[PDB]
């Protein structure tokens, strides 16, 4: 599924996202444009051979298990296929987990290089919320 901006930051307050560990809904929305471009089913392979899955493309190094990626972790308890529905649930559970590890959300490159400090309330605006 691919969400339209609206749509995803409706999506992720209702799940709770919405100032989670701090963090406003235009951020959460920013990181997923730039991680996925609001695409459920986005999948890219890293070169240590982990891969990342779905709107917030979340890693198999310490997240989700895909069998393929060795040494690795499945902290949120799931397959990573799961993180691929059209429902976010699982993303955004396993999102949570990731923004309370302690570094916040510089846990996603993206965020920090294309979100951080910028006007992310302008990916709310408009939006009925
Ligand atoms: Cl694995
Ligand atoms: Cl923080
Ligand atoms: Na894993």
């Amino acid at each position: 599924k691919v969400f339209g901006r609206c749509e995803l930051a409706a999506a992720m307050k209702r799940h709770g996202l919405d100032n989670y560990r701090g963090y406003s809904l235009g951020n959460w929305v920013c990181a997923a444009k730039f991680e996925s471009n609001f695409n459920t089913q986005a999948t890219n392979r890293n070169t240590d051979g982990s891969t990342d899955y779905g709107i917030l493309q979340i890693n198999s190094r310490w997240w989700c298990n895909d069998g393929r990626t060795p040494g690795s972790r499945n902290l949120c308890n799931i397959p990573c296929s799961a993180l691929l529905s059209s429902d976010i649930t699982a993303s955004v559970n396993c999102a949570k987990k990731i923004v309370s590890d302690g570094n916040g959300m510089n846990a996603w490159v993206a965020w920090r290089n294309r979100c951080k400090g910028t006007d992310v309330q302008a990916w709310i605006r408009g939006c009925r919320l």
